[PDB]
């Protein structure tokens, strides 16, 4: 039965959220026990960290496969058409709009060094749509 | 002034959305080169995955600011700076999603009519238990020394 507006949908959403971010943590943190000289535990976290991909994707899987939208863009990823589409507007969103924004307002609050780390960033996210654009100009023309 | 304390700021409610957008567009890009994978777009696949190296060098480095400002983790709301209080982060999350999340997510969705997903979160609900728990133990070695 359709997902589309129940709490089921918004829970795989949720979901998708925090199991990307486990996976995140983890592999940070699994870098301070490499310096420090914990293997087995840099190891573990290692493991865990590929569990929470297969979360995360699983998520996605019910969310595609139900019909929903991308987590992070609200667009559709049925087709790789749709996938490339959904990279391009969250990157578009980030460098015109997000990354922007956050370095107005570090520098306005007094931390110019956080402030060029998202100016930064923001230039790095134009980079990644100009070169999903080219990859959309070559499926849609074939 | 890597060490500037930023609690209570705008720019630390940033941090922690930068974080969840990087993390969310490196699972992104790496679920989308598997369908470039299946239908042979090698050029697509690998550019998917170049640039997810990129988007975790983003959070990572959202990480760096979070630590070195004095912010807790976006994810657990707990302190991270040296390994044990990682190792606790991890834990507190883990326990979280296997006593309170996946079980309620799960509950909700045999209620809703999607047997099928309920499996899933009642899956990932045990998974995050074993998570914890092999946590649990590693962090009784570090403390014991
Ligand atoms: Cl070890
Ligand atoms: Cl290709
Ligand atoms: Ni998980
Ligand atoms: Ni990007
Ligand atoms: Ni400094
Ligand atoms: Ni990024
Ligand atoms: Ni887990």
């Amino acid at each position: 039965k359709d997902l589309k507006g129940t709490k089921t949908a918004e829970n795989l959403k949720q979901g998708f959220i925090g199991e990307s971010m486990a996976n995140r943590r983890y592999l940070y943190f699994a870098k301070r026990a490499d310096e420090e000289g914990y293997p087995e535990i840099a190891g573990l976290l290692r493991s865990i960290a590929e569990g929470e991909t297969a979360h995360a994707f699983g998520h996605l899987d019910f969310i595609r496969q139900g019909g929903l939208t991308d987590p992070a863009t609200d667009k559709p990823i049925g087709t790789l058409e749709q996938m490339i589409e959904s990279a391009i507007a969250g990157e578009t969103y980030e460098w015109t709009q997000m990354y922007p924004g956050f370095a107005k307002v570090a520098r306005e609050e007094g931390f110019p060094e956080v402030a060029e780390w998202f100016e930064t960033l923001a230039r790095a996210e134009k980079s990644h749509a100009e070169k999903f654009q080219n990859v959309l100009k070559q499926l849609k023309g074939g």
